[PDB]
């Protein structure tokens, strides 16, 4: 019956996609052929008439229901979502004037030049059905040797809106005029239009939107999500197919645009299992249409043959490519003027791009079996056939030769040069580890010929004199700047969106003039100017239990709306409705003890329930919704501009210091460096001025990529931890699952604004000792002094003034051997100077904005006087200037070899400090003690009678010592117990 | 009608298999349980019941067609195929024998006790219906927390043999028992039987080879595949439909099999795909068949209620349950005498292993609608409820709390120990890299408590003392070991199969008992005394080409009418076709006959057939070379595989005896442990340099097949840091590292099959430069081919010179003096300088393994030097080799040539001449022209600053012109490259 015919139809459809892989043209083409000659063998053996007369002329139905809403999917299916949104006014405009324009030059040639006795109805039905399209041809062209990227989402995106369009027109207009017993009044035209506009998309986001909430709450599964989103799937198609014909595809389309675009609440897995099943069913419904079109065609079109119909082809596709190439040719100009344009090549390229496909067909094969035993059928499909096997040939060799010619498809010489590059120095490693191969034992008398040919690799490529040095230098430059680039992206330091603009921006710039960089497009790319603040501005200044009651009660009144717009339970609802405007009533009269005396907003509410249409009260709930989606979508874009800011002025800092090395001529390297640092200078100011703006958004950039570079090196430790054998594979499977689940999590971080830290808070629990006293010094001492780029506090060698600790900010260090150290947000400086009453031994510098708190020689000595009997606070900064003095001295020494900072900083945390006066000046050291420190003063050894002074070590031969005590210089030790104790 | 009703199965699925996903108890039986109230809905409101009305009496037809086939193929196509041909022997034995002892026993235990009046083929299908089972919820408990490989594989290959076999039986008796209107004689009874044996499996073979050769043309397609696979999966299915009611299984379920295992001509994608899409649709039919039958329960046995039934049922579980133990109880001692022995926590895990899935359900709703209005059908679908809802919730808690007590499942002392040292080691890091980067100048204000609380990780996890310290050393030794055997895989030195096999060989001698290493074990590992070499033995000892492979065409044509036959005017022109070809053939032998008239002992046979004229023997005759060839790739890799990790093994020992020493301190523990050690290498070299004797070209293919992954190992790395330093993007890189994994994947499908030998006077030609006549001239003077093994020294420096050895085998290793070590590989000339300067020797070559050598003497030598005078080439280019082999050293190690390999250095003076100073009259001036000037021999005198230097030694570019002193005894040489 129908089986060996759908087996051969596979089987000849894999052996021509497979066969006719190489030639540029479409491998579809030859199963039309193919089909052919199956209507001149069906002519004569009656049982391949029988086969095909089973299969060929099916019912319309099954066409209509189920070829068309496949093919419309999987064209809405595989697109990219986003690059689709970045251009979809352009494209929808376009789409939608060229599908109307070409309908109707195409409905009017047909009546004026066709001598057919035909309608308007049936001249518009052939133009909608010559206007629609397939891309997936020419994209798959572009994909293979097409070198972009935006060319086949916007062909992709224009096709399927017209195809949208044109399916809508075709079954309007075959509606009408296949069953002429319709009324076609205003009154119902234009209620059918408003609801294929309103009611379909909204349904179909409706149920995306209830689907993926149902999907949240699925973890680590992978059949149910499946299943669920394949049943949604049915389910909206069989409510489109019940609700109209046409709607149903676009309810179809919206819920696949939409489920696209979602990634956080959908694996991977999932997503590539749906991709690869859908193309599957759209592959075999295409190959089985383009055969039954051939075999009908064939068996059809050979009584129909006259010479005035083959001169009407050509003409009309020389009539339909002039029209869709003159209607984007006089709109371009819009375009430019617009701030939408696009280039020449775009144009030129786009004219060529309208292949027809199967939408076509599928609507011919529907015409002509619903036109009976009449010949406006046969005429539709040989028309359609010649047009598309003419197409389908032409087009695809004219693009190809275009795409060849223009030269857009052309390696650049950086592309060549970096290919290069990376070829020799893969040669080069493995050449060395043949080498180191050889020497090896147990490799002897292996044949290298056989080695050294198996391993072999390639590339698959193969004043005049100082204006062309200038130019090279430039472009040299631009190349250091992006790897310089790359090499930030992976070691982790930015994001993906703003890798992607800046390489563009790069791009864009760097071979189209003398200048290369520019700083005004990066101020517009972080600065938002759009209508949102706009529309923020006007929407915030112009405007549980017992809401979530009243947002069920008024759910439930749309039942009686239902009711009305189709008894005794209707009466019971409307006294439901009296009993929740009760309990409105009720929960006013609660709230009478906080607020009841009037309002404003509440009139409306008292007006509806003294009519009891409840829809007013559930835009209170959704006036925060609002709100909470706009902030978070301008917080995003500000956040990736301060991205793309910081990451800028990065890869200057890191292109600055290499530049001087590359040329050696004087003026060009001046100009460079000037251009450079003007350039850096312009750009920091403004990033100085967004960070002033609001605070928060620097704050939630740093710990978005904290986290990122420590999972990166993180993944880079367990990856060599794998590597040297430690530990096998399933254990390192098992734990680096964990890292991938800290970055899904990541993935959908709190992008929204954290709170400023705290200033009292973090004062006192910063600080060990976070006492009372310490809120008396905070009212005896607020300065909050900010310092910035280019200053310095206090310098070496001047006179003491008191202590300061750093509440914001991260200052940096010089001292003296010299040291280099880095003090963070919580640090204490300017100890001894209070304590030793030194003048200065170091300076400290402030290499950003800083805020900080001072406190004075007379405020340091009224703070010490305000504690006196129990100074817990000045035992604690005692403790401290005494750890941060013994910490550089022991890891250095070599008892103490292979210590990290964190190793030293947690063994030396249980020691304790010796009471001289206790010990009358006098202590003996045993093995209790691990470590004995000589903080302060001179201490004299008990048997060699040799004198030592800090900064030093007390080695673990002396056994006993003494301290003299001197006002000017007190001895000071630091004892750490053992740790078996 | 039936719309609703499904998609609330599926969404009812769903939240059960959510819901229920923590506790040990299955999801299904919770959907029966659904399905149970929706029984107690239908019988008042009339919409439900409707609903019901519809879907639930479903006819028997879509139900035993449809819903069957896809849950046996699934269950045919999850399995690991390898690990189920490891033990396909004791499975098929224990499957089969447990099946029909279960069944017997079923239908004897009904029959004596239910007091029904039953036939014995009502109690055939009773016990048919109560053996199968399922497997999927046992091997995904066992994948949650089993901890274990090889029992998943061993119990779902019983499930599948057990449901194959009980699903044939109960087709074979239901077409007897509700049909009662055909014969049942043996004629067509052992027919039929021979019938489902022997046709089925044959024609799943021959389309699962037809589909793999024609998706073996395929390059990188997918969606091609994936069709062709579809579709022959549905043609054999509708074939064997056709053939018979039970075969179509059987073929679908040897083709997914046989589909299933191969791998090198389907993309991994393709593979995942299939499972995905296969695994869905299985879900999807057994959620459906659950609550089918939940309902029909429900709506059914309400009124069948008694006290006798609901005491029988007990009994018959416990009874099943006593003969599911005792069968393999019994069995257990013969499996541990023929050496597929199992432990008895195996069996006791095995006993409560039988779980009923949704096969025996099918069967029942089948039973029950062909039943008619009768009692059967109730009794049968209330009592396989009652047992499947009983077993499923109670064996599945007691496996549990086995699996608990047992211990099986319990993490090891250096699991915990490794867990323990990465996870401090990844802290550590972290650490580390938080300190560096709170040192940043832009990372300023970031809440570090966030971050810190935002990356930590956590372990899933969390003479008596002599003998102890003795465990414990061999303990922390074999640790080393296994982890040295990782580090080797993970370098690229090993295959798969032999890592896993000596990380197995390692675990299970590891805590047992005392002993750790055993050598016989490996012995029978690489060595092969098995069936396979006995029959080979036997069979390859007792047994135009073109126009020959058309003539063996045109015989399989013959056979072609021969179906016809089995089955006019065609058949009689075929047989006169069969005649002309038979001429042909005869025409051809003729033709043939003058080189050889005689017929020879097949070729009587032959002419025989031909005066018959079957294409059997030509056939036979055309699949002998076949025959041959996979047994031979058959024992050849079990060689390699042998051989491989013999020298894993010895490898790994070397390694780790080299860090056991420092290990432990006591003396005596320490020499015990060295002189085990070397007493294992020392017999395992032995036999493994036997080994290689007895054929080379094992040891060829298996280096051959190893250097390359090496290279390509390190290539990938090179690759991943060229990508991390920024000098190449992404795209770049994947097209790149696509070049690698098509390397690899050409490479998994290596010509295993042995190459030959590499020749020995070609190579002598070839390797040479200057290969001529003089080059034979001198083979035949010179015929040594000396064979030195390990441990012996050709010679020693200072000692006499005696002539010139070149090596055509081997590797050697050279000391000489600063000191240093050269390694000299097939191909090298040494002991050149001897003849030239006359010098005894100054430094000792050594062979590190068996070298053959060819010997020339000293007389030798003297003779080949005055073979050819008139134009020495061999002389000039051994002076070229030694010039540029002095020159080669002392070049690299200047500051000028700094930053230069030694191949850079090697092709930079290789366009390099001699200077003639007979020409020059000695004396020589230095141009920039000559890039570089080398000393090679004599004394050198500046013309300018009268300065005497001599060899070795490097001119300097301010030198200009140079005088030499000709010497007998010392004649001034130099190498001058441009
Ligand atoms: N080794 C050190 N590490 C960190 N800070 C130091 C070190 N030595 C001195 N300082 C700080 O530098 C300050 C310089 O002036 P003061 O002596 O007032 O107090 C000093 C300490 O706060
Ligand atoms: N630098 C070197 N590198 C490699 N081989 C050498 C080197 N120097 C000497 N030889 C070889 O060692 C041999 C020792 O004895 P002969 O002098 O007979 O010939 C010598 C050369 O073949």
């Amino acid at each position: 019956k129908v089986i060996v015919f759908i087996s051969g139809s596979c089987l000849f459809g894999a052996i021509s996609r497979s066969l006719f892989k190489k030639l540029p043209i479409p491998y579809t083409v030859v199963l039309l052929i193919l089909g052919a000659i199956l209507g001149v063998v069906a002519s004569n053996v009656p049982l391949v008439e029988e086969h095909t007369r089973d299969v060929a002329h099916m019912d319309p139905h099954v066409l209509l229901q189920i070829f068309l809403p496949v093919l419309i999917f999987e064209s809405a299916f595989a697109m990219d979502v986003h690059t689709f949104m970045r251009s979809f006014s352009q494209v929808c405009i376009l789409a939608l004037f060229g599908l109307v324009v070409a309908s109707v030059l195409t409905a009017v040639l047909a009546m004026n030049l066709f001598n057919y006795n035909w309608n308007f109805s049936e001249a518009m039905m052939f133009g909608a059905i010559m206007s629609a399209t397939d891309p997936v041809a020419v994209v798959a062209l572009l994909k293979d040797l097409g070198a972009s990227k935006q060319l086949g989402t916007i062909i992709e995106g224009e096709s399927l809106l017209n195809d949208g369009c044109a399916i809508v027109i075709f079954n309007v207009f075959m509606k009408m005029v296949f069953f002429p017993q319709l009324t076609s009044t205003v009154g119902q035209n234009v209620l059918y239009f408003l609801q294929v506009a309103v009611a379909g998309p909204l349904w179909g986001y409706a149920v995306a939107k209830v689907t993926v909430f149902f999907l949240s709450h699925i973890f680590n599964d992978a059949l149910v999500e499946i299943t669920i989103t394949l049943a949604a799937t049915y389910l909206t198609y069989y409510i489109g197919d019940i609700w109209l014909e046409v709607s149903g595809v676009l309810a179809v389309v919206v819920l696949g645009l939409i489920v696209n675009a979602e990634k956080t609440s959908i694996s991977p897995e999932v997503e590539v299992f749906l991709h690869r099943f859908w193309e599957m069913l759209a592959y075999l419904a295409n190959t089985l249409i383009f055969m039954m079109v051939g075999v009908v065609v064939t068996q059809k079109a050979l009584v129909a043959v006259d010479k005035m119909d083959w001169f009407y082809l050509i003409i009309l596709y020389l009539a339909i490519t002039i029209i869709r190439g003159m209607v984007i040719s006089l709109f371009s100009p819009i375009l430019s003027r617009i701030g939408y344009g696009l280039t020449w090549r775009n144009a030129v390229i786009m004219t060529w791009g309208g292949l027809r496909g199967a939408v076509g067909l599928a609507l011919a094969l529907v015409v002509e079996n619903l036109a009976g035993n009449d010949v406006i059928g046969s005429k539709f499909l040989f028309h359609t056939a010649g047009i598309v096997v003419l197409t389908l040939v032409i087009n695809a060799t004219t693009i190809q030769t275009l795409l060849r010619i223009l030269g857009m498809s052309d390696i650049s010489i950086p592309k060549r040069l970096a290919m290069a590059g990376a070829v020799r120095r893969i040669h080069e490693g493995q050449n060395r580890t043949l080498n180191m191969l050889k020497s090896d034992r147990f490799l002897a008398d292996a044949d290298w010929d056989i080695a050294t040919a198996a391993c072999e690799i390639s590339d698959p490529y193969s004043p005049r004199e100082f204006a062309d040095m200038m130019e090279e230098a430039r472009l040299r430059m631009l190349k250091a700047e992006k790897i310089s680039y790359w090499k930030q992206f992976e070691h982790g330091m930015l994001a993906r969106e703003a890798l992607r603009l800046l390489v563009q921006h790069a791009e864009v710039a760097a071979d189209e003039k003398d200048q290369f960089i520019l700083v005004d497009d990066l101020k517009k790319s972080w600065q938002i100017k759009g209508i949102y603040p706009w529309l923020k501005r006007k929407l915030e200044d112009l405007i549980m239990a017992f809401e979530v009651t009243i947002n069920i009660a008024i759910v439930l009144n749309i039942v009686p709306i239902i009711m009305e717009f189709v008894e005794d339970a209707l009466r019971i609802s409307n006294y439901v409705f009296f009993v929740i405007y009760a309990i409105e009533a009720i929960v006013k009269i609660l709230g009478l003890g906080r607020h009841y005396i009037v309002s404003h907003w509440n009139k409306f509410d008292a007006f509806i329930l003294v009519v009891a249409l409840r829809m007013l009260r559930l835009t209170k709930a959704l006036i925060p919704k609002l709100i909470l989606v706009v902030n978070g979508k301008i917080n995003n874009q500000l956040s990736l501009g301060y991205d793309v800011g910081k990451g800028y002025i990065i890869g200057e800092e890191e292109v600055g210091k290499i530049i001087d090395r590359m040329v050696d001529n004087k003026k060009i390297l001046r100009e460079l460096k000037h251009i450079s640092e003007t350039g850096r200078l312009q750009v920091v100011k403004e990033l100085g001025l967004l960070q002033r703006e609001h605070p928060g958004i620097a704050v939630s950039v740093k710990t978005r990529q904290a986290i990122r570079t420590i999972l990166n090196h993180s993944r880079e430790t367990i990856h060599e931890l794998q590597g040297a054998g430690l530990l096998d594979e399933m254990e390192a499977h098992k734990l680096e699952l964990t890292v991938e689940i800290k970055m899904k999590r990541l993935m959908n971080a709190p992008s929204s604004i954290p709170p400023p830290p705290p200033e009292n808070l973090l004062k006192n629990v910063s600080w060990l000792a976070g006492d009372m006293k310490l809120i008396d010094f905070i009212k005896a001492r607020a300065s909050l002094l900010h310092f910035d780029y280019g200053e310095v506090i206090v310098r070496e060698g001047d006179e003491s003034d008191g202590l300061f600790l750093i509440v914001s900010g991260l200052v940096k260090l010089y001292g003296k051997e010299v040291f280099e150290d880095y003090l963070t947000v919580g640090n204490v400086i300017g100890e001894m100077g209070v304590l030793t009453k030194k003048p200065r031994n170091a300076t400290v510098t402030c290499e950003t904005t800083v805020q900080v708190y001072f406190i004075t020689a007379e405020d340091m000595n009224i703070a010490i006087d305000t504690f006196t009997l129990y100074p817990s606070l000045e035992y604690r900064l005692w403790r401290v200037v005494a750890i941060r003095i013994a910490t550089p001295l022991i890891m250095e020494q070599m008892a103490f070899q292979g210590w990290t900072q964190e190793k030293v900083k947690l063994h030396l945390e249980r020691g304790y400090l010796v009471d001289l006066a206790e010990s009358h000046f006098q202590f003996n050291i045993d093995a209790t003690l691990e470590d004995v420190i000589l903080i302060n003063g001179t201490a004299y050894n008990a048997h060699t009678r040799e004198e030592i002074r800090s900064p030093c070590l007390i080695s673990r031969t002396v056994h006993k010592l003494t301290f003299q005590y001197t006002a000017t210089e007190e001895p000071r030790l630091f004892v750490v117990r053992n740790a078996e104790y």
